[PDB]
């Protein structure tokens, strides 16, 4: 298993990265330091995660320690929904760069296809709890992303949580300057994404799997919800390989030619999660894990189901 996948800009992206959603600012600096120490070279960030300064501290420290140089790192961030207006995109990118203490990003994603009213609140609500949309559209936001590449702020651009029709809208745009390099989507044994993966891979778009462990720390979880890490069937596959369930869950997308970004702030788990290059899931293991699909999403963006660009009405 080669550790990187080639993107459309000629750069190579590490297939295993560290996720940072819900990594509290008071804990994420150490997590990123440990991750770099044990070999992670790809960090998945976002402005909305409210912790980019603390990620940036860790990166700066490890650069000053001579542990890594910048060119060996693959830093991803994402344009939040309240910044989809063309005139806000550059400032949002530059805020992320300033917080991360970087002079470029390796990859910058449109975080969701839905634009929200601009302003200080990340999820602006009306008096009845509906998300307030903005008068923005995918193609104009994409054109603003393209400018970031032309100005050297970012090396590649991509999308996240786009359905195939939304991807196609960019691909077919008259005057397209850059194709999206990546679509980052939820993917795990309960939401296997067979059709959207087939679509993206056939169009030369690399897929990154988010919430590979089923996001047990997500803030809307219900106790009756399915739990991947506790699934006794996956535990049995893991035992057979002398690996943990988490390690099986990370290796699974790697063998589908996906990038995967498990999150932890716990040092032992950060190291555990990287130790996935020393075993192989069998054909039968892959087939069995795929067979657990239930089309079950942990990140369904439920406050946005009436937004014109809500991505999850389409089958894929
Ligand atoms: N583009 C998007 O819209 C989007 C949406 C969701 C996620 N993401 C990205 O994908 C990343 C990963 O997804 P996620 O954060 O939702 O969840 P996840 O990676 O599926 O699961 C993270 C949870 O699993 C725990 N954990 C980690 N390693 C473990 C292990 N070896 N054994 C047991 N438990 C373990 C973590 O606990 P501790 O941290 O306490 O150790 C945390 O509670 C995010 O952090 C973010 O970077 C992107
Ligand atoms: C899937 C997702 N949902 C939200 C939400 C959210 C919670 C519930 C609902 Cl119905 C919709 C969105 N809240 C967040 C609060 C703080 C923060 F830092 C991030 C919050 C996020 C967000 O970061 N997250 C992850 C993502 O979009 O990558």
């Amino acid at each position: 298993m080669a550790s990187r996948i080639l993107l459309n800009n000629g750069a190579k992206m590490p297939i295993l990265g560290l996720g940072t959603w819900k990594s509290p600012p008071g804990q994420v600096t150490e997590a990123v330091k440990v991750a770099i120490d044990v070999g992670y070279r790809h960090i998945d960030c976002a402005h909305v995660y409210q912790n980019e300064n603390e990620v940036g501290v860790a990166i700066q420290e490890k650069l000053r320690e001579q542990v890594v140089k910048r060119e060996e790192l693959f830093i991803v961030s994402k344009l939040w929904c309240t910044y989809h207006e063309k005139g806000l995109v550059k400032g949002a990118c530059q805020k992320t760069l300033s917080d991360l203490k970087l002079d470029y990003l390796d990859l910058y994603l449109i975080h969701w296809p839905t634009g929200f009213k601009p302003g200080k609140e990340f999820f602006p609500l009306d008096e009845s709890g509906n998300v307030v949309p903005s008068d923005t559209n995918i193609l104009d936001t994409w054109a603003a992303m393209e400018e970031l590449v032309d100005e050297g702020l970012v090396k590649a651009i991509g999308i996240s949580n786009f359905n195939h029709l939304q991807v196609e809208m960019i691909l077919n745009k008259p005057g397209l300057k850059y194709k999206p390099a990546v679509n980052q989507i939820e993917c795990h044994p309960y939401l296997t994404q067979e059709k959207l993966i087939q679509y993206c891979q056939s169009k030369g778009i690399v897929v990154t799997a988010y919430s590979p462990l089923g996001s047990p720390d997500r803030p809307w979880a219900k106790p009756e919800d399915p739990s991947l890490l506790e699934d006794p069937r996956i535990k049995a596959i893991a035992a057979k390989h002398n690996k943990t369930t988490a390690q099986v869950l990370i290796r699974f997308p790697m063998q589908r030619n996906l990038v995967v970004i498990p999150k932890s702030v716990t040092p032992e788990r950060i190291a555990e999660n990287f130790k996935v290059f020393d075993f192989e899931l069998s054909s039968q293991d892959m087939t069995t894990l795929l067979s657990y699909n239930r089309n079950w999403r942990v990140c369904a963006l439920l406050s946005c189901t009436s937004h014109k660009d809500y991505p999850f009405h389409e089958e894929f």
